[PDB]
């Protein structure tokens, strides 16, 4: 087997599945762990996009009651230390201790806000586990099919601690730890004894390459097999040689700007709807993603399947409005600082560009400050930055209650003073099932979003990658990288 050579934009803090949620931190953990339900992205020779619910570490699942679902576990399942895995690492995954309790804010900080309203899991038997919820939940089944899902072993975990463990991880996955070099590589190798199927590398790197000049010339060259986080600018280059080829995908994710509402300035939602309201994303869209990104039309993605709304108007774009906004706000006219990772983010320098230039036409001032992985300043010295939200939901839950909900960090953390209205339908979205009640309480908190202006959604991009044609492997619909039955060599 060949040792593949990955070229990454950048690597997560940890290694413990959920500390890994990010851009960057599935592509790696996916290989380490397993869930109980997995996604089949390619069931019905569909190009990566499918939605199916396939069975993974649970040969099978019952939903019990409105808030139960039983899981019955594959037997003789091995973590990567060759611990047999049973129902007690399931009932500690979701686990009060190490998940959704109070004293696991120490350990995982977004796992409560990022949780349902969980009851401790049920152990039936060795290979039996019900997962369960305080209040009536039909999300049960979605939650344990993403990246908050990932299953870590009882006592290797305990043992190790939640930090020492994103450090040393062990799962039971395709694929191995190995190394991690914090801001620089991750090395993985193959998981011969993996139930399922088998790892087709026999190692993978994955090398912290920055600039993407770079990462396009180390391909070219080629110290890589597969380049991630490129713009539809590079295709036309990539595509100018007969070994390589560009792969593409709309994944289900968004790319945003966002504000810190504890400043004085981003106190009050004038400011940050003027900001809004001056965002030009058709010429966006032209110049920097070759009309390839998605501009959706409010906190609206289709993979919300029955709380998607086709029929929602696009958001507002109004510059006589922005004026008229940025000059009855409290905005004198001192520049506003916008902290930026580089290019962590496909287009993010040039869109930020475009943006300080359609800002400087509406009054408002606003200047770059660019940030090194692990040196992000304290909150108190940031205003406006750029961040992404993954829709991990088959469901309009995601990211919007967890995110922008009254527990999460938009609001606790970020100073959004959101309207009381709005939290009153995050509450009941959570336990309401489908319904005509349930659409409308979406589409009005979508409404509240672009009226607050919390965030504002730049579009849905469209993630290119770059490879060797000799290195077989198609991209999904999300932002990680599957090689499960999705890797070849010849
Ligand atoms: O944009 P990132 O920090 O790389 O990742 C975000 C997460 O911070 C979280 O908001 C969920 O969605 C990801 O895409």
């Amino acid at each position: 087997r060949r040792a593949l050579r990955l070229g990454v934009n950048g690597l997560p803090n940890s290694l413990e599945p959920v500390n890994a949620i990010s851009n960057v931190g599935p592509r790696i953990v996916n290989q380490i762990f397993d869930t109980l339900i997995a996604r089949d992205f390619f069931a019905k020779g569909a190009p990566g996009n499918a939605i199916d619910l396939v069975p993974a570490l649970a040969e099978s699942w019952e939903r019990i009651d409105e808030k139960s679902v039983r899981f019955k576990l594959r037997q003789k399942v091995m973590f990567h230390d060759g611990v047999e895995l049973t129902a007690d690492d399931v009932a500690y995954t979701f686990s009060s201790e190490r998940l959704w309790g109070p004293e696991a804010i120490k350990k995982i900080p977004l796992g409560k806000s990022y949780s349902l309203d969980f009851d401790e899991p049920v152990v039936e038997d060795k290979y039996t586990v019900t997962l369960r919820t305080k209040t009536p939940s039909y999300l049960i089944e979605t939650f344990v099919a993403s990246w908050m899902s990932r299953i870590v072993p009882k006592e290797y975990y305990k043992k190790l601690g939640a930090v020492d463990f994103g450090n040393k991880p062990v799962g039971t996955g395709p694929y191995k730890f190995v190394e991690f070099v914090a801001g620089d590589r991750v090395v993985l190798e193959a998981n011969d004894a993996y139930w399922g199927p088998k790892p087709t590398a026999s190692k993978i790197t994955y090398q912290i390459v920055a600039e993407p000049a770079t990462r396009v010339a180390g391909l070219i060259s080629g110290e890589y097999d597969i380049i991630t986080t490129l713009t539809p600018d590079d295709i036309q280059l990539i595509n100018s040689y007969p070994d390589l080829e560009t792969r593409g995908t709309l994944i289900e994710n968004f790319h945003m700007f966002t504000f810190n509402m504890n400043q004085e300035v981003f106190k009050d939602k004038k400011l940050r709807r003027a900001l809004a309201l001056a965002v030009n994303r058709p010429i966006m869209v032209e110049a920097l993603w070759k009309k390839q990104a998605s501009i959706p039309a409010g906190f609206n993605f289709p993979n919300y399947g029955e709380t998607f709304d086709p029929k929602r108007k696009a958001m507002e774009y109004n510059v006589e409005e922005a004026k008229r906004l940025v000059k009855e706000s409290g905005y004198d006219g001192t520049p506003i600082t916008y902290h930026t990772m580089g290019n962590y983010y496909a287009n993010a320098m040039p869109a930020l560009m475009m943006m300080i230039e359609m800002w400087k036409q509406i009054g408002v001032n606003v200047v770059m400050k660019t940030y090194a992985p692990g040196s992000f300043p304290p909150d108190n010295q940031t205003w406006m930055r750029n961040w992404s939200n993954g829709q991990w939901m088959t469901d309009a839950y995601a990211t919007i209650v967890p995110e922008f909900g009254p527990n999460g960090q938009v609001q606790k953390r970020w100073g959004w003073k959101a309207p009381a209205e709005f939290n009153e339908l995050c509450q009941k979205v959570t336990v309401l099932p489908n319904g005509k009640e349930r659409f409308d309480a979406y589409n009005r908190m979508r409404d509240i979003f672009e009226e607050e202006a919390p965030a504002v959604i730049l579009y849905q991009p469209y993630d290119v990658y770059a490879a060797r044609k000799d290195v077989h492997w198609k991209p999904v619909s999300f932002e990680m990288m599957e090689f499960r039955n999705n890797l070849s060599f010849g």
